[PDB]
């Protein structure tokens, strides 16, 4: 039993403290390869994320999932090299965000479903390096072609046992529609996370989707632009909600017996282009721990709120085994 | 006095007949490295445009100007392969059409100027292919981000004399509001070359433009449904105008007393990802001589109408010289 992984197939216990939903950079296909100086050099990147993942290893981590598609200009080569530096298990992702060139856009659900194939079963590009996840979105109700990414998307995982995880505006309740495609498509719920799910308080949401037996992705723990309301840019990027506040939300499930379905990460970068310039500057002084960030101060604080050590391993440790791991059920 | 090629400077003399708006491959950032089974294999679309230039280099072509850009697709590498295959000089483009993706549009003025700087004065990656020419773009009114991408190309243009060249909607008189934005960072309009204007019979238009100087790109000419009309896509990409309404154009601007202000080529293309599938079956039935179309078929249409030879070798041989070799002026 194995997921994949930048520098090949880990088995199962390897994976350890795994964050699910995270990004050595936020990009754009070709981005990084056409404008590396825009990151100042790719050197200075690759840089930055080594001294980032390995804070975080320090702090616990073992596996991270680099949920970048090809359009957000993932760069597999990039997260080996770092993947190998760290000494942190990096697991790639195919599928597609919500920023699909026009060669993309005009594809059918069976071209696209050949695509994912590709990337989880042949290789990215000419790398023969796997992913171990897919990722897709929406931004509210779908558009024609995200809803064409979704039944792919599914077609994929039903193929290969891999998961699929998803964007949302979880303010507009996407999952739901998410759920709707995927369901129609016959794809199993346990092997779905919906993503951003912490950027919502409504429990009545979070729940319908729980108890249809999805995971819920409550990665976005350090997002917050309180302290900078006046940084309209960060406000609109970040939201106003406390880490706290989205930290709760990790108990209150916790609390409704969805333990096991819950999986928390960060949401980080070590480089993000898709957004307004010197954007890294605010991140880095919102949350100095980047992805460190949830074993340092998420673990702790839910620790002093009364949840079970053993809870928390569930969490962090046994619930992406269990996800990452291919299957066509996962329970 | 030296034009970059994507096999390095040639001299003014050496550019030789040459189709000024060309395409190897019609793509999109990183979509052929990802994915090149959809053009059969990347093996598959090479060895096609080299086939294809061999046969314009027979009928006495020696140089095209590929116009793709970053979010065209372009992989300088394949040019500088099939050039070398075929014997025929390709010009690189930077710039942007109508396709960049967030990690482009979130960019000021300031900064594509340095982008497309890098392109043309350092190189494409980690090539070191230079670009001789600028690509831009708008569909009707210019989005507030084409308008930076027009004042970049101009400011460019400005520092290193390469020149700008454009993408139209011809129908919405796109070519009024590209010179004014273009004339407004200073730019001389022998530097910029009004693109796809074969796609408008309105003359009012077309000598406003080159009244006030524009090069006026004719580069459509093959670019016809007549004959599919039951197939929508078809129709919709090529319309239903004629080849030779098109290539009367070149004989009314002649008339008119423009022949030094008109360029001339097909937007021809071997792959074509950013539209249909199966699109390449119908451009190949459409117009078999692919790019040779303009040498075997345009050029003997007007000398049959009465343009003299030495007017035919001013347009696809002088013009392409002064347009392409770099200055602030060309005239
Ligand atoms: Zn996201
Ligand atoms: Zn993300
Ligand atoms: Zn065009
Ligand atoms: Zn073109």
């Amino acid at each position: 039993d194995r997921i994949n992984t930048v520098r090949g197939p880990i088995t199962i216990s390897e994976a350890g403290f795994t964050l699910m939903h995270e990004h050595i950079c936020g990009s754009s296909a070709g981005f990084l390869r056409a404008w590396p100086e825009f990151f100042g050099s790719r050197d200075a990147l690759a840089e930055k994320a080594v001294r980032g993942l390995r804070r975080a290893r320090a702090a616990g981590v073992r596996t991270i999932v680099d949920v970048s598609t090809f359009d957000i200009g993932r760069d597999v080569e990039l997260l080996a090299e770092v993947s190998e530096a760290a000494d942190v298990h990096i697991v790639a992702a195919t599928g597609l965000w919500f920023d699909p060139p026009l060669s993309m856009r005009l594809r059918s659900v069976e071209e696209l479903t050949q695509f994912f194939l590709r990337e989880i079963q042949y290789g990215i590009e000419d790398t023969g390096i796997r992913a171990g996840i897919i990722k897709v979105a929406t931004t509210g109700k779908a558009t024609p072609f995200q809803e064409r990414v979704l039944r792919a998307a599914a077609r994929a995982s039903l193929a290969t046992g891999v998961p699929v995880t998803t964007h949302t505006d979880a303010s507009q309740r996407d999952g739901e529609q998410q759920a709707d495609i995927f369901e129609s498509e016959g794809l199993d719920p346990s092997r779905v996370c919906i993503g951003h799910s912490d950027d919502t308080d409504d429990l009545d949401y979070l729940t319908a989707l729980a108890a249809r037996g999805y995971l819920i992705g409550l990665d976005r723990i350090p997002w917050s632009a309180i302290g900078l309301e006046d940084n309209a840019s960060a406000a609109a990027l970040l939201g106003l909600r406390s880490w706290q506040t989205r930290a709760l939300l990790i108990k209150a499930l916790i609390d409704q017996g969805y333990a096991d379905q819950i999986l928390v990460s960060n949401d980080w970068t070590f480089g993000f282009s898709s957004y307004v310039t010197n954007i890294m500057d605010v991140l880095d002084r919102v949350n100095p721990d980047g992805m460190a960030f949830i074993p340092l101060r998420v673990i702790p604080f839910l620790r002093e709120k009364g949840v079970p050590d053993e809870t928390l391993e569930t969490i962090m440790v046994d619930n992406p085994a269990r996800f990452l791991s291919p299957t066509l059920r996962a329970s």
